[PDB]
């Protein structure tokens, strides 16, 4: 079991506006 957000961090060359 991970606990993790369920959001990206910063710094990625590919990822549409979906998490702003």
């Amino acid at each position: 079991l991970e606990a993790i957000p369920c959001s990206i961090p910063p710094e990625f060359l590919f990822g549409k506006p979906f998490v702003f």
